[PDB]
């Protein structure tokens, strides 16, 4: 998965 990039 990823932290997003928010």
């Amino acid at each position: 998965h990823r932290f997003l990039r928010h």
